[PDB]
């Protein structure tokens, strides 16, 4: 934890000239103001304000006054920017006019289930995100194409992925704020990439997938490509997710790892497992919030189509990686790169506790290509679908109550709320499709 | 009902030199072939044969000689065709290499459903059908556009109105094939047109909405223009339908009209509306067939949303329209243009009668524009909601008993079986509404 | 800067139909040397009752000054209710819906935040009539009416009527006339500026009064 004379020494060591303070919408958009170095115990002693009518997910507009109270730890300055114009970044909760935390914060919200889960004797909830994304080409007036920047597949390399100095610019950009990258190559799909980066606290995660996707498109744009986050861009190819691998510590415990057992996992973190297989259609519509998300969670294309879990295994919806030790973890490959990271979360941790706190036994590995098997062959054993669509991942979520836990009142309502227009106007709207098959034929 | 040696000497007394015989597959498309007068008795012995693989819903490849006995009360004359290659036409129903009808055939099973009606009392299920559409502008190479023929509105005038003579020229030559036309005038919708004709006899007024449709199809292309009756072809403008006008007789006698009550409708009328509320839910998928019938049962365009009756009103479901008399009818104005007119009827009649033969009560009348109700209010008087969207009409449709009967089992099963792989195909697609509400925002 | 980024910056009220439009917002305060007269440190609202007098001050008076801090005819399709800009006469603390916002912070902070100005407006002609419609009401010491604490726009003329909320000229026609009976603006801009600005403007009207949009041609010509 650093100080505020931590970083009043750290603007004059490094001149820095501007503070960009940042937070996040209920969408998981990253919104921000720069301040002049002149400003800083104005931000300091946490008198930064802003409106939020203007903010989805946040308020009215007659109790529109909020203010920002930055979070120190977060400092960090950006590698590009130097000299006259050097820019450091704090990322900050939302406060009310009140002095307390606002109730609609996604960010400070995650740190509230963070405390009902050290009242359950955990250190750290660690997360290793795996968020995959698409290269678009621009044209000559900066705006995105459809045309990707490579047809490569897996592991390819140049010039068959054209994609590479791109990831290589965006890796030392991270590499010099901090992050510790761990690999970084071309996935499945033609024109997409993925950058991994080791697993860090439950907050410190999502304030890196945060700034990952602020930095991906920023260079991205700069070798005049468009990066999207989109879960399934284009029909036919694999969709990018965001797999979140996920561990409880108990202070350098691997709370989920059991040293002599043959498959090496505890059975807390059975239970962990068990749990978010009990709220997995609950919590669903957080971590595919778009209706474009549900065009991914269609089988073939290794994405979660059933609710399963099995070891060393892509179809199904949680895969425990055959590294165990320190590293043994359950990865969750429903959620997708447009979630909300911190509601994400949430949504995954307090349904992993439900788990414990109510001692769940986990079901049976499906050790097969789940997408192999018969519907009445899986309905055999008695394996659950995924939400087909976002409505029908929102009607799930005003069921399942482990969720409305997780977010609280101000967030659950205002996302069902916020979710069910997209839904409304996109089922109004006539597809190229419809149209396409329909008005010659008829 | 006419002979043999009837159209024989049609034959003779007009010089017609070809023979076009037609017949309806599953998803209400005419298809037929031409034969000259030289093959008159092969026709007349029913000796004409086709291939049941490649019509959709017959048969099997192994299983896949058919034959056509053709209906002799259906021949008709083409009054623009005329000199050394004069057409005339007979409707006919599909026969196995048994002898005896296909269980597959829509038609054949319409006639069906009418002998268990007859059995009731009742002499004719007359049916007038509202066959609405759009006209579209061709291109330099003879291929639709988007670009509607006009933007007028209903009931309006040339010039703002320029489907004028398009709807005369279609007139005059359903005059000339004896139709008895009604009205003729456009719609709501900018480029929408109707053209209203008189009722008949359940399997003629078919007959008649498929000959319609093939003079609506074929005038439109002369005047340069593309006709569809695709349900709702372009978002935020009215769709069209095609509104079921029906009616039982006892032989000349309206058994819908009460005489001396002041409402003027007797009750086995009351029951027949009772049942096809009961049933509604069950035979949407029939009148609504296509992913894009759904994108018209949103409220705000004179489209049923909600199952419910009413009178003078084109808000519900159903409309009784202030004509009483010889011309008392209930309108069921949930049926679109894209619905096989044949089995469409199937599912409405017996839908009506297992609400006679089952004495059922009717509900009372929502006096109201339906679509100003709230949510919580219309729930308060119970009236359900129509699917709304093709998937949950199938599966609608395996839960009701009344519409298996109404179809069989190979027309039924052919059915679920067919519109599920346009649901999984068009739940695949990425609609060009994702990619430009998703891909650069996220 | 703006040109020099192959840009084009605009300080135009509300260049676009149908998104926010850009205002001016004045916040202003009256100081005493060095101490914030707005600011009551004791009581628990936060303000003097002379930053009570100020603004039933402008409150008073806005009918008036209207015109001359939105002195364009595109200044009015800014005073459209649904974008934070401000179209009925009132006040709130927190809320950005009223003519008068008043911000939460207090101290030498404290202030009253005008938001019928636009970026089109002469500075120191509206600030002169500001100034003088604040200190009208704080030489006849003229008490608030009392704050409209909800969304002001989702009132309906009964509700806005009943707690008497007057609404502010619609177009510029509209606040000229406003304009010529508030005698306290015609003191603040003096009779030479007075004069011209209601010349210039009227006449300015009269040129768009007689103008044809093609909002009509793509609506009449085809229609009629
Ligand atoms: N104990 C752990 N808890 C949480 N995350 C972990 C743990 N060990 C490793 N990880 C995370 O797993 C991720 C590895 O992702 P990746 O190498 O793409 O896996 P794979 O390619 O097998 O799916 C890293 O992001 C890292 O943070
Ligand atoms: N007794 C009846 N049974 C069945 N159909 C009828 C009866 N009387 C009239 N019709 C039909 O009603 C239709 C009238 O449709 P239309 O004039 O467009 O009605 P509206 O415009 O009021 O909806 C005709 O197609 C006709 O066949
Ligand atoms: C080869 S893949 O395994 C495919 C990811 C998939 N497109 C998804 O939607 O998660 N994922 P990874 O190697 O990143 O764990
Ligand atoms: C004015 S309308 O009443 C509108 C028809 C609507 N578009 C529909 O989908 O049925 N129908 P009609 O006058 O043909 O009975
Ligand atoms: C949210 S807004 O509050 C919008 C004001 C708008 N531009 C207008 O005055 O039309 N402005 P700000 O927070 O900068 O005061
Ligand atoms: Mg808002
Ligand atoms: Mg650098
Ligand atoms: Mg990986
Ligand atoms: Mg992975
Ligand atoms: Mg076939
Ligand atoms: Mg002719
Ligand atoms: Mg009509
Ligand atoms: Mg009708
Ligand atoms: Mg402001």
């Amino acid at each position: 934890t650093f100080t505020k004379e931590d970083i009043r020494k750290f603007v004059e060591e490094e001149n820095v000239r501007y503070l960009r303070l940042q937070f996040t919408d209920i969408l998981g958009t990253i919104k921000n103001v720069e301040v002049p170095v002149s400003q800083l115990e104005k931000v300091l002693d946490n008198e930064m304000m802003f409106d939020g009518s203007s903010i989805e997910g946040f308020v009215r507009i007659e109790e529109s006054d909020m203010y920002l109270h930055p979070d120190l730890d977060t400092w960090v300055i950006f590698p590009w920017t130097a000299g006259q114009g050097k820019v450091a970044r704090l990322i900050c909760d939302v406060y009310k006019t009140d002095g307390t935390p606002f109730e609609g914060d996604p960010r400070a919200n995650l740190k509230r289930v963070l405390k009902e889960m050290e009242d359950l004797g955990f250190t750290d909830f660690n997360l290793g995100p795996e968020p995959e994304f698409f290269l678009f080409k621009l044209d000559e007036k900066g705006e995105p194409t459809l045309e990707l920047n490579d047809d490569g597949g897996y592991f390819d390399l140049a010039p068959t992925d054209l994609g590479e100095n791109c990831r290589r610019d965006i890796v030392l950009e991270l590499e010099d704020m901090g992050f510790d990258i761990e690999a970084s190559h071309h996935e499945v799909a033609p024109g997409q990439h993925e950058i991994d980066f080791k697993y860090a606290d439950a907050v410190t995660a999502c304030d890196n997938i945060q700034t990952f996707k602020l930095v991906v498109k920023t260079i991205a744009r700069k070798h005049n490509l468009h990066a999207t986050f989109m879960p399934k861009p284009l029909f036919g190819v694999n969709g990018s997710g965001m797999h979140f691998n996920v561990s409880l510590f108990k202070g350098k415990e691997n709370a989920f790892f059991d040293p002599n057992t043959e498959m090496g996992l505890t059975e807390t973190a059975y239970q962990f497992t068990a749990g978010v297989l009990k709220n997995a259609r609950g919590f669903t519509a957080v971590c595919n919030p778009l209706v474009n998300s549900y065009k991914r969670l269609v089988p073939g294309y290794e994405a979660p189509c059933y609710i399963a879990w099995s070891g060393k295994n892509r179809s199904p919806l949680i895969r425990v990686p055959s590294s165990r030790g320190l590293s043994t973890r359950i990865e969750v490959r429903s959620v997708d790169p447009a979630a909300n990271p911190y509601m994400a979360l949430a949504a995954i941790l307090e349904a992993g506790l439900d788990g414990i706190k109510n001692k769940l036994k986990v079901p049976e590995p499906v050790n097969q290509n789940i997408y192999e098997m018969n519907r009445e062959e899986r309905e055999a054993v008695g394996i659950q679908d995924l939400p087909s669509t976002l409505y029908t991942a929102l009607k799930a979520m005003r069921e399942n109550e482990v969720i409305k836990k997780a977010l609280g009142n101000h967030i659950y309502n205002q996302f069902i709320n916020s979710k069910s227009i997209e839904w409304d106007y996109y089922r109004t709207q006539v597809s190229e499709w419809e149209r396409d098959q329909y008005m010659k034929q008829y």
